C-alpha cells in the first residue's frame, strides 16, 4: 500500500530494495510518504531533435538526439541529488524552456492545461518532490513541485 504510482524494486548493483514511481519516474531508497485542484511546478526542459519545436532561447537549431537529451537530464538529476547544483540554478542556465528566466517556474496550473505526461507527473509529485525524466512532445523534463 504505497502512494499513487509507487512500486518496490531491487537495486541490480546493491540488492537493496528501492522505490520507483512510474508516473513521475522518481526513484529513491526510502519508503514514500503516504488531490488538489491546482499545483505549482518548476521544470528544466532539455529538447532534442524530435521535439515538437527543436528550437529554444539557448539554440536556434536543437540538434541533439533524444538519447543525448536524456543523458543531460540524468546528469542534472545527479547533481541536484548530490547537492552539487541547485535545481533552480540548472534550470536558469540550461532549460530549453523560456521559463528558464524564472528559474524554471511555470506558476500554478490545473488538470487539462499541460501536456498529459507532464500533468500526471506534476500531480503525482508531493509538494517539494522532484520527478525523474518525464517525456513529452516538447522534450524531456525534470519537474519540481513547489506548491
Ligand atoms: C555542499 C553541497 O552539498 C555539495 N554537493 C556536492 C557534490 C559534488 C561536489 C561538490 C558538492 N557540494
Amino acid at each position: 500500500k504505497l502512494p499513487p504510482g509507487w512500486e518496490k524494486a531491487m537495486s541490480r548493483s546493491s540488492g537493496r530494495v528501492y522505490y520507483f514511481n512510474h508516473i513521475t519516474n522518481a526513484s529513491q531508497w526510502e519508503r514514500p510518504s503516504g488531490e488538489p485542484a491546482r499545483v505549482r511546478c518548476s521544470h528544466l526542459l532539455v529538447k532534442h531533435s524530435q521535439s515538437r519545436r527543436p528550437s529554444s532561447w539557448r539554440q536556434e537549431k536543437i540538434t541533439r538526439t533524444k538519447e543525448e537529451a536524456l543523458e543531460l537530464i540524468n546528469g542534472y538529476i545527479q547533481k541536484i541529488k548530490s547537492g552539487e547544483e541547485d535545481f533552480e540554478s540548472l534550470a536558469s542556465q540550461f532549460s530549453d524552456c523560456s521559463s528558464a528566466k524564472a528559474r524554471g517556474d511555470l506558476g500554478a496550473f490545473s488538470r487539462g492545461q499541460m501536456q498529459k505526461p507532464f500533468e500526471d507527473a506534476s500531480f503525482a509529485l508531493r509538494t517539494g518532490e522532484m520527478s525523474g525524466p518525464v517525456f513529452t512532445d516538447s522534450g524531456i523534463h525534470i519537474i519540481l513541485r513547489t506548491e
